[PDB]
RNA sequence: AGGACCGAACCGACUAAUGUUGAAAAAUUAGCGGAUGACUUGUGGCUGGGGGUGAAAGGCCAAUCAAACCGGGAGAUAGCU
RNA sequence: GCUCGCCGGAAGACCAAGGGUUCCUGUCCAACGUUAAUCGGGGCAGGGUGAGUCGACCCCUAAGGCGAGGCCGAAAGGCGUAGUCGAUGGGAAACAGGUUAAUAUUCCUGUACUUGGUGUUACUGCGAAGGGGGGACGGAGAAGGCUAUGUUGGCCGGGCGACGGUUGUCCCGGUUUAAGCGUGUAGGCUGGUUUUCCAGGCAAAUCCGGAAAAUCAAGGCUGAGGCGUGAUGACGAGGCACUACGGUGCUGAAGCAACAAAUGCCCUGCUUCCAGGAAAAGCCUCUAAGCAUCAGGUAACAUCAAAUCGUACCCCAAACCGACACAGGUGGUCAGGUAGAGAAUACCAAGGCGCUUGAGAGAACUCGGGUGAAGGAACUAGGCAAAAUGGUGCCGUAACUUCGGGAGAAGGCACGCUGAUAUGUAGGUGAGGUCCCUCGCGGAUGGAGCUGAAAUCAGUCGAAGAUACCAGCUGGCUGCAACUGUUUAUUAAAAACACAGCACUGUGCAAACACGAAAGUGGACGUAUACGGUGUGACGCCUGCCCGGUGCCGGAAGGUUAAUU
RNA sequence: AAUUCCUUGUCGGGUAAGUUCCGACCUGCACGAAUGGCGUAAUGAUGGCCAGGCUGUCUCCACCCGAGACUCAGUGAAAUU
RNA sequence: CUUUAAUGUUUGAUGUUCUAACGUUGACCCGUAAUCCGGGUUGCGGACAGUGUCUGGUGGGUAGUUUGACUGGGGCGGUCU
């Protein structure tokens, strides 16, 4: 749930809270948990390859089911679960073999429901089958690339994407970026949409709030002295020439998409 | 509850005086600011010079920075003293 | 040696880091010490550092490093797997007292404990580079139960006061005692037990996990402290004998209780919030291959072993880093008394110092300070500096406002001491006894004793009762930035830099982008409610006109146009 | 106006007297709407201005307490030339 | 030898299809108690992509340099035979 905190003090007016109660109030699965220490955006060289990465809350990694290759085994909901890693909540399942397991947590799910995987799986949120047997016109979310790898999108809080046609041996999908591609028809999806959608409505309040989440402090470049950045200085604000990232990139609708490898799954590619 | 209030330790360094071959190659005295946080700190580790890092001042990188220090090319060149 | 004065949340005590004999004794005074010097962190000689339990080494691992093969690269060499190193973390065990000129939980006395080895006996399914559990973890906050510790009383010993009084409600001192073993409480978590089945735990598995039944609810784990033992001992104010007044033997009384009470323990807990909170081994289990009249394993007793290195001394300083015996800087532990909200501050205890030139004089001027007639910012670039305000409780408190604030607004009154209310109250604590009891560290009752506010009434002293130290100047108009913050170490702390927020834009994952001749890595073990970049800079009302020029994004008939032929 | 050269613009406020400050007028030398415009509570060791109280800041300094200065003894520099 | 159609064959262009090169930061298996790597199986792409040589354009992202003299100081202006 969005709450709108009260201006007790500056810092706190216009931050916003998203509370929802049904998470889990305590420790996690251990089991499915591991070490994950910040990089601070350097590489194995020290060097800093990403700026704006640095500092922030201590965080473990859950380790997430995006395969759903458990076919025929059909599984509950346990409980939910609050992950840091990334935007959208997750769910711990239990299976009748007796092993447990987490995944992204979709739209309405909760504690009880029964979700199955497979070609034979029933039509309903939760649950993993190909592309090749979900209907066209439905939703569905963290979809695969290759068959067997794992789902790569539809992985955030409340995005969703929707087939559109299957033609052949390939499947066309309309992204939540409003791009149009094609995938493989062999290729897992779960359907329903990833729940967490009050999670654009949050807001931070205050600077600190950003720093928590390991975000650095940003500077601009106009105030950054010739030698640092193209738009340089001046005396004042002068900025008199193009926008343009270091290493001399306009950054303003420049195209930099240089694959021309697949180059055939986009139609629509946005706009 | 709080990048909340007063205020010691602690971290800072706004004003003034002193000192300026100083007690000190930036400090002292009397006050001042923050003081549960983007805080502070000990240990160890990584980033190496046209490069690093930088809440960005051309700032810091061993009392040295508009391109560190050492050695070498090197007895650079100097129509100038 | 007698006085005085300073610190006393340190200028005291114990360590790490670091230094490396500066420690102790004797001796010397040329040099060193900012003076002298019989002295010294100086010179010379000698002596001194004792560990199964402290620490290191050792076992495990983080960041990260090296890196067999291997991938990559003109060479050098770079990244990295298996693995191996790497604490600032995790992992077995000792306390008290006494003692040396100099060392000690290291020596001695006394009392203990831990891990291993071997052997005897008895009972026995043992076995891993594997599986599982466990180890294993955040912030804030809230109390409650305890102790360290302290105060008072009582007891014991001593004392009767240089000057009035002091045999009493008088004065001084002491009233200490551990780990360990046993009890297993306050209080906290958890529902157990037996049988049966199984797509899982890279194979197995009595273990974990899961499912289905039955049967019992009391089972277990954790757990400060207290109590008892440890302790007929040790210590102990003080005496008796030696006593070169340098010390040694022996003796050695009381050694209880109440109250207060921690930032420390129970607490690696409990409640709660979002930013969602190390790993591995030891340890406890599981079984596989394998070994079974063996071997191994469990318990008891015995016996052996527990090596090696460090241990002196300073460690907020004269010994470390600062060229110096330098107003500097330097992390952790201990944290007494009165007043006090308080680790502030003031005066003190234990303890340790009086900061390595002194004497004298008492001009100008300088520095650091105190007071001030009348006036009160007229000084001055400027109320710079200085002065002043300063605490608690009650009343009371505007504009404006994002309705939280503004606000401690402003402003006003009372504060001491003694006595009574009340021979010390409300409250807190809680003895003995009585009653019960699963008869225990119990429960109910019980209220002695101890401690102890605050307020009121009257009275009283003083110029002044928040008397000292400590301890907000306030108010009004306005520009800039929203705010908290950050910044030119060493002349600039700001209206700059950040910021949440907003927008444009790029990027469909072997992502864009970046570091890299490359491999590969970060981005991200993330996936368009994400990420990067750019600009603007909370919030509120709004963000207008122009695409000729530059650039970017598209488009295409034609024209021009490279290599090559 | 952090923007205004002419300029101490003009009027008025406040002052005995105000090149600054505040509030209006506009002839905007040379504001202008995210290199954002206009307002904005709160905040600020922020800039500017006016009052209350306060005072040795001053009129105009005076006296005193201490460390140096000065004299004696001991040790014993420096820039400069 | 002037001529033009269905052929054989030639090479060029366009499109569709295929797999055997190549790629696979897809899955499974082995080396192997190893997310590297290599090999194998299979699938998805597929002669594209990507790399090398040559080449056009872009290219202050990074370097190397230039940016005159006289002059009643220099600059501006002016001048230079």
């Amino acid at each position: 749930a969005v709450v709108k905190c009260k201006p007790t003090s500056p810092g706190r007016r216009h931050v916003v809270k998203v509370v929802n109660p049904e998470l889990h109030k305590g420790k996690p699965f251990a089991p499915l948990l591991e070490k994950n220490s910040k990089s601070g955006g350097r590489n194995n060289n020290g060097r800093i390859t990403t700026r704006h990465i640095g500092g922030g809350h201590k965080q473990a990694y859950r380790i997430v089911d995006f395969k759903r290759n458990k076919d025929g085994i059909p599984a509950v909901v346990e409980r939910l679960e609050y992950d840091p890693n990334r935007s959208a909540n997750i769910a711990l399942v239990l299976y009748k073999d007796g092993e447990r397991r987490y995944i992204l947590a979709p739209k309405g799910l909760k504690a009880g429901d029964q979700i199955q995987s497979g070609v034979d799986a029933a039509i309903k949120p939760g649950n993993t089958l190909p592309m090749r047997n979900i209907p066209v016109g439905s939703t569905v979310h963290n979809v695969e690339m290759k068959p067997g790898k794992g789902g790569q999108l539809a992985r955030s809080a409340g995005t969703y994407v929707q087939i559109v046609a299957r033609d052949g041996a390939y499947v066309t999908l309309r992204l939540r970026s409003g791009e149009m591609r094609k995938v493989e028809a062999d290729c897992r999806a779960t359907l329903g949409e990833v729940g967490n959608a009050e999670h654009m409505l949050r807001v931070l309040g205050k600077a600190g709030a950003a720093r928590w989440r390991g975000v650095r402090p940003t500077v601009r470049g106009t105030a950054m002295n010739p030698v640092d950045h193209p738009h340089g200085g001046g005396e004042g604000r002068n900025f008199g020439k193009h926008p343009v990232t270091p290493w001399g990139v306009q950054t303003k609708g420049k195209k930099t998409r240089s694959n021309k490898r697949t180059d055939k799954f986009i139609v629509r590619r946005r706009s």
